[PDB]
């Protein structure tokens, strides 16, 4: 069926629950044999939150190449990302490793560092311009170069300097400030300006590594944000944008990173988000 006639027919029909646990049942299972190993219990938020072992990024080290990171491929998009947890106290560094690494330019940050009471990831980038970061596990140097906080979300530009080599980057930091502690947003229509806000910086592009993605455990509020930017440039790609199947596109990102989409909620928002997102786009 199309999306938004077939998103009416849920609502009138109350059957999100359905809809949502039948994804659930259809979802791929895949071994995560090293996230599990016993060295790498403190690299992990949450015991049910896994990457699997085929599409997991590996770091360059040769003691422990673990990170709790995921290589989503999109193959008739042309889009990559890697989603990944919010950064642990004994992981920041090798999250800055693992931008490094993968030549990546932009970090989205879909939480706050505290949400509901409690630490949802660490204070992983400076907050002042004259204190900067040492990782000195990974041996990186990190500098907040500019800030600039808008209503709904804050863009940070950030310098990486590898110390070994001497060599610098420049990474852009877009951090979504006003998801709900609970639920999900009434409108799309902040998140939508947030991605193309990110889109417009060139950190979704192929001439630079896969854009790093994160929230809390990586699969809800960051499976929404992949979600909807690839269906919406399939539709943009395609002769017929009606073919394009919000569901089977989720089924295809749940081969690289368990979980995504974590309520029916938040499956209805995918729906809402990328229903408006479609009519902006035209040619809109
Ligand atoms: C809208 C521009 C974008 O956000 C970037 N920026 C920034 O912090 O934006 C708040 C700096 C100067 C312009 C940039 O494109 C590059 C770094």
């Amino acid at each position: 069926m199309e999306m938004e006639k077939e998103f009416e027919q849920i609502d009138k029909s109350g059957s999100w629950a359905a809809i949502y646990q039948d994804i659930r049942h259809e979802a791929s299972d895949f071994p995560s044999r090293v996230a599990k190993l016993p060295k790498n219990k403190n690299r992990n938020r949450y015991r049910d939150v896994s990457p699997f072992d085929h599409s997991r990024i590996k770091l360059h080290q040769e003691d422990n190449d673990y990170i709790n990171a995921s290589l989503i491929k999109m193959e008739e998009a042309q889009r990559s990302y890697i989603l990944t947890q919010g950064p642990l106290p004994n992981t920041v560094g090798h999250f800055w490793e693992m931008v490094w690494e993968q030549k990546s330019r932009g970090v989205v940050m879909l939480n706050r560092v505290m949400e509901k009471g409690s630490l949802k990831c660490a204070q992983y980038w400076p907050q002042k311009e004259e204190k900067e970061m040492i990782f000195e596990d990974t041996n990186l140097k990190l500098t907040l170069i500019s800030e600039d906080i808008k209503s709904y979300y804050t863009v940070r530009q950030l310098e990486l300097e590898n110390l070994t080599t001497q060599e610098t980057r420049e990474i852009l930091h877009f951090h979504y400030t006003t998801w709900p502690d609970f639920g999900v947003p009434e409108s799309p229509a902040s998140f939508l300006n947030f991605l193309f806000k990110v889109r417009e910086s060139g950190s979704l592009s192929p001439e630079h590594g896969p854009v790093v993605v994160h929230c809390s455990a990586g699969i809800g509020r960051s499976g929404t944000f992949c979600l909807a930017d690839t269906c919406l440039l399939l539709m943009d790609k395609r002769k017929d944008p009606s073919s394009v199947d919000i569901k089977k596109v989720l089924l295809e990102m749940r081969k690289f990173r368990m979980g995504l989409i974590q309520t029916a909620d938040q499956l209805r928002f995918s729906y809402l988000a990328v229903i408006e997102g479609a009519k902006f786009i035209m040619g809109d």
